[PDB]
């Protein structure tokens, strides 16, 4: 079996293992800050630099994966706490969309909300143009920020949030468990055919965005990942 | 929302949070040993002492949960390494079945392999009477040790195994990720309607068993759990 | 180490984690209402359902704990605002005293004011028979509602009160901080040997009572708790 | 009664409510970073800018207080995780000791470990020169980093730690409860006469330090405080 495994307890500016895109910075405490608080339509993304083989064209086999990460979103004086973080999977050549308006696109899609990715968004602003639910929510996205499915959630300013994600290749099920500050767990699951929506090799990472009036602190604190593809 | 959350880094005799059933002992290192290596058809089970409300007849709501645990199975001289461990959910009055033959029943079912439980088995012996697959496997069980679904797995003697389980109430999906010593992940997922198969109040725990010729060390090293039931 | 931890932001009927005794009800907003406004000598108590091992006869070790809760007492028309709430610790078999007169007993003691418990009382009526100070007070109680120590306090009708309690096992000190509506803090501390006054396994909870002409709304709004006992 | 109350969910370097001393910086996420990772013998301290009257020479009354704060200590590559954070109380003219060697002094004492302060240290290095216990520990300090009392503790890299402190003026008891990431609570309490050891007016704050080969990230995330002094 072919396995990709890594663990980040902290991050650093001169680490070849991470690809930094856009407005992302690494703070002295080791956290990744995805957006720039002084820029209009700010977009920042981080990717694990090595492409992951999620499916084999020779065997037709699809990888399963287990990943856990922690983040924090914090309000900043005078701006609307927006727009949120998305944990995404995309083709290995993925870049911030050209002429990105940031905001509700979460840095992964065009103005119409379309892109080439699979993701789990932690959305803190209700965009009517992308049929967002009225409150903060966790969503399962397939090539669109108009989520396939959402669940109500609450983004608590300054709270450390823990997420665990399981992709079971046989049932094609993406399962997500989000552990909040008040101790409650929020879950969401959806069948997503990764072999049909994504290429053979992909990149995994995080993206966040803001607008002129919607800005907040978006931090990635830690990330562990294991994927296993059967080679028989 | 109603949340039940606990974490065991170690275990102790006299800990009122754990109900011990059958041949269970607590080792000096804090590990739980489920079976007795010198007894024929040995059965040992540990339960979280408090009943957990997994669903409500008033709202029709069903809880989601996130649980992680670690175990170890180790071979002993001359006996067949058998029979394995099951992580199970059962009615609050659950007891080792009367006249239990241990063995392939894993301490949760009768001789015909029927019982009242939902579980995830780490099965190290192929019982033809229970239509077991030919190799070691992880299975999802619904009122029977004749699993609804299985996935091939390998039980490595002396290896610490990590398991993460997500139950998403909306899709009724039970997703399991098993992390082995060699770093590879094994996953299995199945739609199980806990509201249809179990009572409103249940107990969560572990069970293991052996036979005359089939015995091995079955250890529970740690267990964390969080369940959340929306109250409306 | 052996740790018991929980957090209630709200409460619900049928939550197997809480034992309801006497006249307790759960309101639609999630608050616990301890007494029944239409009953003479009303007594209601809520206990965390799982016993807590506060000390071990094997090692001689005693647990430390940290707990925070919020309550509200509100006046009702025609009756005297009485008698108050007590946060208490008692043997695991604890029940409302048989033939309880409620009133100044706070539902934890007999007519003479004696019982088997350790508690922190928020007393709103001056019972001369229990040597109460002349005004509202917070008291530390050891097997009696004739407090070992009191501090003057003011119970404001309809005000949400926040309490934090620390029990340091090494010094045997029970420290209490009460945050009033006017913003001021009230504190009280007393050395109490829980190993000498209580059994190894105990229950934690709240109790309130009224009399014929002494009745008021007694609400428990939230409760968080953590206890840790060092093990061999 | 005379009450001082404040709450910081975040901090800003351009706010007059806080005094910054030495190598302290405010990160974009709003956290306070006390030490500079690239400097030898780095010392940084933060103080609430308004002096708080803890006792009266006219009445002889002493204030009680309740304070809660959260911090994080994180390891950095190639340097020892040292030296720790101290929550301290000191005269209103308090400054980093002249020619401070940082390290085991925690930025509050001289080379011999003596200073004018009362504090609660979260010490991560065993300095034999200050009779430190062999492991990580929480200590209660009275004019010396040779603690009056200590309790074993474990500093987990990247973990958010919650602390609650109660000072009861009647018993002169300083009680501390520390909530760890593994769920366990650690407590320590000591009788400290603030009238005898400190002036009528004091400043409250935090300090941290490093050495040549002993450096780590020291962060202050939040701080709430309430003190009340009886004026009758
Ligand atoms: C209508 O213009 C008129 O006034 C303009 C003055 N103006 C207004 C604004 C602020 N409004 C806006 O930015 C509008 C766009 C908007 O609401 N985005 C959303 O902002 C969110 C946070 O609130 C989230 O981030 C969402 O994701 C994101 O979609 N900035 N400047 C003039 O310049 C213009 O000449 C004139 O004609
Ligand atoms: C066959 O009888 C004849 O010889 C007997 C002598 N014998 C044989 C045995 C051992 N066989 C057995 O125990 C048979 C049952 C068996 O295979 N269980 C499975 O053992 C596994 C480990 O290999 C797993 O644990 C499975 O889950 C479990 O089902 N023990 N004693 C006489 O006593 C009897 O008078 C006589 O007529
Ligand atoms: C004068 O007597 C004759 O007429 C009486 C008629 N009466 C009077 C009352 C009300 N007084 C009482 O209830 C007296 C007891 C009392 O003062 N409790 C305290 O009430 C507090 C609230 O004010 C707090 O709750 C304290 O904790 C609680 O101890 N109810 N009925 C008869 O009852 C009696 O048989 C008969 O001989
Ligand atoms: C033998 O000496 C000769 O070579 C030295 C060269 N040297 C050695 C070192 C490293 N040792 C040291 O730094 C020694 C001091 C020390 O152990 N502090 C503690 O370090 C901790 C982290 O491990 C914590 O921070 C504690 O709080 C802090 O007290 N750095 N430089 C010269 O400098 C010296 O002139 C010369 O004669
Ligand atoms: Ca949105
Ligand atoms: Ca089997
Ligand atoms: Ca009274
Ligand atoms: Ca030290
Ligand atoms: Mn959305
Ligand atoms: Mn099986
Ligand atoms: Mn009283
Ligand atoms: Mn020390």
């Amino acid at each position: 079996a072919e396995t990709v495994s890594f663990n980040f307890n902290s991050f650093s500016e001169g680490n070849p293992a991470i690809n930094f895109q856009g407005d992302v910075t690494v703070l002295s405490n080791g956290n990744i800050q995805l957006t720039n608080l002084n820029k209009v339509n700010s977009v920042g993304r981080v990717l694990y630099a090595m492409p992951v083989r999620i499916w084999s064209s020779a065997t037709g086999n699809v990888a399963s994966f287990l990943t856990s990460f922690s983040f924090e979103m914090k309000d900043i004086k005078d701006y609307d706490p927006a727009d949120g973080i998305i944990f995404f999977i995309a083709p290995e050549d993925t870049q911030i969309p050209a002429g990105s308006i940031g905001g509700g696109t979460l840095g992964v899609s065009d103005t119409k909300g379309a892109g080439h990715f699979v993701g789990v968004e932690f959305d803190t602003y209700s965009n009517s143009e992308y049929n967002d639910p009225p409150t903060d929510h966790v969503g399962i996205d397939v090539n669109s920020v108009d989520s396939v499915k959402t669940v109500p959630w609450n983004s608590v300013s300054g709270a450390v949030v823990k997420v665990t994600v399981i992709y079971d290749s046989s049932t094609k099920t993406l399962s997500v468990a989000v552990t909040n500050d008040n101790g409650d767990i929020t879950t969401i699951a959806q069948v997503v055919d990764l072999k049909a929506k994504l290429p053979e090799r992909v990149k995994f990472g995080f993206s966040a965005s803001g607008s002129l009036g919607g800005r907040q602190i978006h931090l990635i604190r830690s990330w562990s990942f294991t994927s296993t593809l059967i080679t028989t």
